[PDB]
């Protein structure tokens, strides 16, 4: 009858021993009345919100209760490579690995997910993702909405496709290696079109695009504005009012939205210009969740000023690193053909071993050979080109929060000008200003890769190390 309520990830903080336990395991979820095998952190699906504090360290004990290897990448955390959880962070099935997270970065919503070599897309599709809520001394002074699960709410948005038996229907084949794995069912914290009761006043949504390959574009059903207050790596200097908010795979934004009177409204996602992603029902605005106003306590506010953003340093004398993304023309031809044959023209609306056909600087990912050594504690200019390549590539660099200088041909939109760990590359060139505060040796290198997961799984990744020059 009624919509399910929005599931709220548990806020998970350290214990008296300053430890946090994460169990990775297989269970069961229900989607549209049909049960499915799913994977989760501390549960059947998705995961908790690990809560960290700047200036404090926590030890996370990770128990892998799957029957296959996995890793745990702390997406957005400025931590050394040894705990970064790239493909070299193997956790054996039935085994346990512990990492120390010594947090030293501004308040932010980050997240965590597998980075198993060649299998990251499958493991995310099966259910593995969690959140990270970093707080500091600055953000709690602001009196933003702060009641977790009431007026401060995480919103993890993901698509899946299921086979007739109800099971998740994941495949890494020549089509998905080209355009990505995408589905026809939209999930919001694991539920289909849930409702969230929100007190009158301001509602804070921590948005995460957790799709393998689908880009999203958030808006409200009645075109009330969203006020962006934070990006991947934390607060903007001041709120940025937008009518729609595109969000790439793996990106987070925090928005405030007004909840007035008592009329419900929807958070929705608007059709995107991305290949494969405008097939019905995604050819039209698609609801994400229903917001239901209520009359309980809430004192959160939208501040005029949020934080201070340092100036972009001088580009003069900085090391420039060039990263050329590419796809084997045969993969582009064959994958495109299969997409068009199956879905037809709508797959372009609004516009052979494939396992190593996606590449950076002419090379599919080689775990034994980091491509370069970056300087610790020094700004570098990284130039990432998708010239000659049709596809969307949200490009993620581990171990940093960087500043976008140029995004795919233009300066970043204001709400994208702050701290980011992902930058858009699509048929043009992006430039980012990056600094690495922590070491990563050859045996636990940082990754830089496309976050369209099927591209990463088929080669579009490089490792790099960081050491004091």
């Amino acid at each position: 009858a009624e919509r399910p309520t929005l599931p709220i990830p548990d806020l998970l903080t350290t214990d008296a021993r300053n430890r946090i336990q994460l169990t990775i395991g297989a269970g069961q979820s229900t989607f549209g009345g049909k049960t499915a095998t799913t994977w989760g952190y501390n549960g059947n699906l998705l995961g908790p919100a690990v809560k960290l504090q700047r200036g404090k360290a926590v030890t996370v004990d990770i128990y892998n209760q799957l029957t296959e290897e996995t890793t745990l990448h702390w997406h957005g955390l400025e931590v050394p490579g040894e705990v970064d959880g790239g493909p070299q962070g193997i956790i054996p099935p039935g085994g346990k690995r512990s990492v120390t997270l010594n947090v030293d970065q501004p308040a932010a919503t980050c997240w965590f997910h597998p980075h198993q070599h060649g299998k990251t897309g499958r493991q995310v599709a099966m259910g593995l993702a969690g959140l990270v809520v970093i707080e500091d001394d600055e953000i709690l002074k602001l009196m933003l909405p702060k009641q977790w699960g009431i007026d401060d709410v995480p919103v993890i948005v993901q698509d899946k496709k299921f086979s007739a038996d109800g099971q998740i229907d994941y495949q890494l084949d020549v089509m998905t290696a080209a355009v990505g794995w995408f589905g026809d069912t939209l999930l919001t914290n694991g539920a289909i079109y849930p409702q969230h009761a929100a007190p009158r006043g301001w509602l804070r949504l921590r948005l995460l695009n957790g799709c393998n390959a689908r880009s999203l574009n958030f808006a409200t059903s009645d075109n009330r504005p969203l006020y962006v207050i934070a990006s991947d790596g934390g607060l903007l200097p001041e709120p940025v009012k937008v009518s729609e908010l595109p969000v790439l795979m793996g990106e987070r934004f925090e928005v405030l939205v007004e909840v007035n009177d008592n009329k419900p409204f929807d958070l929705v996602t608007l059709p995107v210009s991305q290949m494969g992603m405008a097939i019905a029902p995604f050819d039209k605005p698609h609801p994400v969740m229903r917001i239901q106003p209520i009359a309980i306590s809430a004192s959160g506010a939208l501040p005029d000023t949020l934080s201070s953003l340092p100036a972009l340093p001088s580009l003069e004398g900085l090391t420039v690193r060039k990263l050329q993304l590419s796809m084997d023309p045969i993969l582009d031809m064959m994958g495109m053909q299969m997409l068009m044959e199956k879905y037809g023209d709508q797959a372009m609306a609004g516009m052979f071993d494939f396992h190593h056909a996606n590449k950076i600087n002419g090379q599919a990912f080689d775990m034994n050979k980091p491509m370069f050594a970056a300087a610790k504690g020094q700004y570098e200019r990284w130039v990432i080109s998708g010239v000659g390549d049709m596809m969307l590539h949200p490009f993620h660099i581990h171990g940093t929060q960087f500043r976008i200088l140029s995004e795919n041909g233009k300066p970043p939109a204001a709400h994208r000008a702050g701290w980011k760990d992902t930058v858009k590359v699509e048929g043009n060139v992006s430039e980012v200003l990056v600094k690495f505060n922590h070491d990563a040796p050859k045996e636990h290198a940082y990754m830089a890769h496309c976050h369209l997961l099927e591209h990463e799984d088929t080669g579009m990744m490089l490792g790099f190390t960081v050491k004091d020059p």
